[PDB]
């Protein structure tokens, strides 16, 4: 390798020792008598000094020929002087330049210079190379880990459930068709109906991260037409609020572990990320409805609260319960897809929720209807044919457990906790109704 | 929850306390005097004792009704005692009968009647209730657990790139295409050019476990039409033997996860899961063709090694070596993708590399090629057009440092490890050349 350490492994027990450090050259200073060389890691950057008579004389000349953005490597002796602003210097012994870089740069790594997001999108290597863009991905990666961690805490087991598929669904479209030699598939926006059949198994407590696809014919702040969602069901449950108080503590799990171990990443954001606080607060959805009137949103009893009502609620909520995260539960049945079970003793409502982070919706969920003659019933109330649905109806007839379960969006997720703008900041290479490439 | 417990979590410490257990009706004795309850949970079975003179009327009752499959939970007291042949058994207070089963079930969940495999296909969530089954699964979700946890450990930084791609990277068919809206686009088989691409991020180190599409017109033992890649990629290498040397570890510490807390599930297998013995075997090319020679197989040089060329040399690798697994090292670079660094002192030889367990191929990576210049002129050697690599092309003109990586198959590494016949074995919903549905 021709690295031994980042800019962050290098600490005082080093002071003294020769290692070896690579990254792009970030600055040069020829000042004469002596030079420095500042090299950028995925850490940050390091201080390579060269007074005049302490460094080889190639190398004090071959310095001032660096340019921005070269890969180098440097070997050297590290120096802790508080002359060094990051506590520390290298003291080069040998420098290597592993790959020279061309000019102009797509984007200005430095920032001076702002670029637009479709540009920052079809130079993600570029962007990348920007502090507080490496941190989002950074945390990124944080939050799935954190995420499975608390799966595997609680017994669950990952499943894999196929992406083509050629089975029937409540929706129709916003599938990507696709033809599967002589049979025609469409790729899957949801595991759904697969996970539910898993409950059949007694995996009992199963979960699955992978990839959705949706065709959305407009492009929006909130969604992207692929995405990764982070599904889960659980089997021998009493309500949906024992999948609401794991949700929760899931999420809560996510967020604290992006505060510990993301501080950096966060400070470089100069965003301050909440401590979770439990429980959230649950709001019916008749108290939302009621709530938004008075804020002159009038949605019908019946049709789902809209992208205004989510921003109204999340506001509400935060000034009247300083609450970032809660839920809005206890839909209407008729608002609600067919598997999911009613109040037996209200059935005009259902045991459905919706996890709202500032004001957009993150994750939906509730207890199914594992009763098989009343879950065909509930697909002929939505207009559906109950036979379009065998190889799923199938696993309710042979013993099929009380569950429920959840879909967070991952991308969702991310954006509202860091609480940004546009989605296409949490995924790298986004797909939208204009965007294939890269 | 209905449950507390599973078979498995009930232990010495809990006896005499009252518990919660729950799962699939499994046996049961109508004894008159006594009637005895099995349980199937995900872990194993738990007998229910209920004797005349110790429970109460209406569950003494109750039980003679039960039916094999049914989903039951029971509330009761921890009894251990050497008359259970199990240790312990639960002394009922409460039972409760969540769910019904249909008769007849579509597989034999006792293992009495063999079905055979495109049954247990069409019926996955009744075939996880054979112990042999669920072992598969267990183990398959502990080797993407053990394999994410080395990556972290390693400094690797988890990514997700796009599954729907318009870029035709290193080609032919067996490529699934698709329709992005007006434009038309294929599901990627590989996130190489992605991945590559991010080495120029200054991210290093990263990894994807994600769904890769393949449409080979033929069916085998060892490859669906859709799976599961384990992919990695890291930056400042020094040649394609830093990159066989952390894929060899990985595998290993996959290995001995399965091996630390998967023991049950392999005595389930009756299988005997070996020590990895690093550092695994490398055997270039032209000493395997020379092997090969002596079995008396000849492949002439620049040929791939066929299915039975890598039978007689895994066999060889295990009997003569007490090999496993190996890798096969410095193929002919006419035999290789365009994106593969070539040894500037032998060209006809690249840094390539497959890894073999077993004798089937698990993984493939090598060192590439970030030189620009050279780059697009291996685009040109492979007849393929440099201008439709636009997007990829520029992530190594501004600074790209040298990289390698590789991709590891999921269902691969699981079937070779556990030595299974079929690879639909290892993966829920199996994607055939003729499976669509489930």
């Amino acid at each position: 390798m021709y690295r031994t350490h980042y800019s962050s492994e290098i600490t005082e027990e080093l002071n003294g020792q020769k290692v070896k450090v690579a990254g792009w050259v970030w600055e040069v200073k020829d000042l004469g008598g002596i030079k420095f060389l500042w090299i950028r890691d995925r850490d940050g950057i390091v201080q390579i000094t060269a007074p005049k008579k302490k460094v080889d004389p190639e190398l004090f000349k071959l310095i001032p020929k660096l340019r921005s953005e070269d890969v180098v490597a440097v070997e050297g002796v590290v120096n802790f002087t508080p002359k060094a602003k990051l506590g520390f210097e290298i003291l080069p012994e040998k420098i290597v330049v592993l790959n020279r870089a061309e000019t102009p740069l797509p984007l200005d790594p430095t920032g001076k210079v702002k670029a637009e997001l479709d540009t920052r999108l079809d130079n993600r290597f570029m962007d990348l190379r920007r502090p507080e863009v490496m941190a989002i991905f950074k945390i990124r990666s944080s939050v799935f880990k954190a995420v499975r961690d608390f799966f595997h805490e609680n017994g669950f087991i990952e499943i894999h459930t196929p992406k083509i598929i050629a089975t029937a669904t409540e929706g129709g479209t916003e599938l990507f068709p696709m033809k599967y030699f002589e049979e025609d598939a469409f790729l899957a926006q949801s595991p759904q109906l697969y996970k539910q059949i898993m409950m059949a198994s007694g995996l009992d407590r199963v979960y699955e991260i992978a990839p959705i696809f949706r065709a959305e014919e407009h492009n929006t702040t909130r969604h992207l037409n692929e995405a990764w969602s982070i599904d889960s069901e659980m089997a021998f449950i009493e309500d949906e609020e024992e999948v609401m108080s794991f949700l929760e503590r899931l999420v809560a799990h996510a967020i604290n572990y992006v505060r510990e171990h993301n501080a950096k990443e966060l400070d470089i954001l100069n965003f301050e990320l909440e401590e979770p606080k439990l429980p959230f607060p649950r709001v019916s959805y008749d108290k939302a409805l009621e709530i938004l009137g008075d804020l002159g949103k009038e949605i019908p009893w019946g049709e789902d609260i809209d992208t205004e009502g989510e921003r109204l609620l999340g506001k509400y909520m935060m000034e009247n319960e300083n609450a970032p995260l809660y839920f809005l539960y206890q839909y209407p049945s008729e608002a609600k897809p067919f598997y999911i079970m009613k109040y037996d003793n209200k059935p005009e409502i259902c045991r459905a929720f919706d996890l709202e982070y500032r004001g957009v919706e993150i994750s939906s969920g509730g207890q199914r209807e594992h009763r098989h003659d009343i879950l065909v019933e509930q697909i002929k109330e939505k207009g559906l044919n109950p036979e379009s649905f065998e190889f799923y109806l199938k696993a309710f007839r042979y013993g099929m457990p009380p569950h429920g379960g959840f879909g967070l969006g991952a991308e969702r997720l991310i954006k509202q906790m860091l609480d940004l703008p546009n989605i296409r900041e949490v995924i790298l290479f986004p797909r939208d109704r204009r965007r294939l490439t890269p």
